[PDB]
């Protein structure tokens, strides 16, 4: 069995290997990359996403989200408070202000320590989930707005044509902006490209050990767990590396820098934080290996998780027994 310790693997495809996306995902899996739940892909030196980032300041962040924490330093939830619209130029200025800027630090490890010690005492503002793309239309390789769609994959594998579309999302981050412990909708893959700015630190639980994280989460968030049998779908719970180690939960960590892709694999729980002002782009995708994970994916039916239009068909076709209850939670 390849990669039996479930380590995060880093790949350096050549320009020729960067042509066929599906084929390279399948290569990474042949080497065991999926066992970790997350892989890093460093593009060939000849590649670029676009010519420059000099003209992005007029993008609008219609609903910036202030991420307010409750709990203790290593075990907390966050809620998202909606703020007034602002442009990317305005947001960048805010991120760099004395109230929000990254503190002085020695290295990534020192910054990680400061994150876990101090995150709860501040409420950073995240421009998340903005439909759109920063890839140039002329970038033909690993362009996140030109991937094969999940609807076409389901049709190819299963023969059923379904409604729905699949487009990318932009994330503008600042120091301490946080992504809570989650898997993707319907336990899909995700791919994330860090276009510019400061790094993003990731933590991940191997898919084969996801239920260990869920069991801890139920213990640590007992009110939430009573409210919903899949409350990590709400994307609000954080657990530090120190707490995971104390409870014996297998995980790994890695820092993504500008110009690098990360791929999350089906049922790979992940969480993390941004080091300072940055912009990432991400999208879900599927492969043939996903189908069995989509059929088994947990679902939130309590009403909180509220998701895209396009998840309807996935539940309807892959999980017909669950469909009626899940849709009640949508309505
Ligand atoms: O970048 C973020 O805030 C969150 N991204 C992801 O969870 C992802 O790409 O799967
Ligand atoms: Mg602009
Ligand atoms: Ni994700
Ligand atoms: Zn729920």
């Amino acid at each position: 069995a390849q990669n039996p310790n479930c380590n995060i693997m880093i790949f350096h495809p050549t320009k020729e290997e960067f042509n066929d996306f599906d084929k390279y995902i399948a290569y990474m899996e042949s080497q065991g990359a999926h066992r970790a739940g997350l892989a890093k892909i460093i593009p060939p030196k000849e590649w670029k996403a676009r010519e420059t980032y000099d003209n992005i300041s007029e993008i609008l962040i219609a609903t910036p989200l202030q991420q307010v924490a409750s709990g203790r330093a290593g075990v907390f939830t966050q809620y998202h408070k909606k703020k007034k619209a602002m442009t990317v130029g305005e947001y960048r200025h805010l991120a760099n202000s004395k109230k929000y800027q990254t503190p002085p630090h020695q290295n990534f490890e020192d910054l990680e320590r400061k994150y876990w010690k101090n995150r709860i005492y501040n409420s950073p503002i995240y421009g998340a989930d903005i439909s759109g793309s920063l890839f140039d239309e002329n970038t033909k390789q690993w362009n996140l707005g030109h991937l094969g769609t999940i609807q076409d994959l389901l049709e190819k594998e299963c023969g059923v044509v379904i409604e729905g579309v699949n487009t990318p999302y932009l994330y503008f981050g600042m120091w301490k902006t946080t992504f809570a412990w989650h898997t993707e909708d319907m336990d899909l893959y995700s791919i994330n490209y860090l276009h510019l700015g400061e790094p993003k630190t990731w933590y991940v639980v191997p898919p084969e050990h996801g239920q260990r994280l869920e069991r801890l989460a139920r213990e640590l968030f007992p009110g939430s767990s009573r409210g919903c049998g899949a409350f990590l779908r709400h994307k609000v719970a954080l657990i530090s590396p120190t707490v995971l180690k104390e409870n014996g939960i297998p995980f790994n960590r890695i820092t993504q820098e500008a110009g690098e892709f990360m791929v999350t694999f089906p049922y790979g729980y992940h969480a993390g934080f941004n080091h300072g002002f940055n912009c990432a782009e991400a999208i879900n995708f599927a492969t043939p290996r996903w189908i069995d994970y989509g059929k088994m994916a947990s679902q939130c039916s309590c009403g909180e998780a509220r998701v895209t239009f396009s998840m309807d068909a996935f539940v309807r076709i892959l999980q017909p027994e669950r469909y009626d209850l899940w849709k009640r939670g949508q309505d």
